[PDB]
């Protein structure tokens, strides 16, 4: 699914993302905007032979299971297939694990690199929340 950015920002909100560990709604938008392209279904892979996937770019080698990255953790529990879904729930939780995990949002390269110290707050302009 691809999703639209209000259409995205109300379900992370419904999914409790908004200002979870202090980070403002409009942080994780834009972090789905440029890891994703809002694309629930966008897979990439690493030199390292991990890969992402999902909304939010979740990496096979820390977080889920694909069952081709040898020493996977698999901290989230979950086949990293199930972070492809139209239903964005599992992504959310995952994402909400790897936020509290010490570098907050610093563990999404897009966000460090394109959202953190902007406007973010731009991104959920307009939307009915
Ligand atoms: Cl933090
Ligand atoms: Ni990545």
């Amino acid at each position: 699914k691809v999703f639209g950015r209000c259409e995205l920002a109300a379900a992370m909100k419904r999914h409790g993302l908004d200002n979870y560990r202090g980070y403002s709604l409009g942080n994780w938008v834009c972090a789905a905007k440029f890891e994703s392209n809002f694309n629930t279904q966008a897979t990439n892979r690493n030199t390292d032979g991990s890969t992402d996937y999902g909304i939010l770019q979740i990496n096979s080698r820390w977080w889920c299971n694909d069952g081709r990255t040898p020493g996977s953790r698999n901290l989230c529990n979950i086949p990293c297939s199930a972070l492809l879904s139209s239903d964005i729930t599992a992504s959310v939780n995952c994402a909400k694990k790897i936020v509290s995990d010490g570098n907050g949002m610093n563990a999404w390269v897009a966000w460090r690199n394109r959202c953190k110290g902007t406007d973010v707050q731009a991104w959920i302009r307009g939307c009915r929340l």
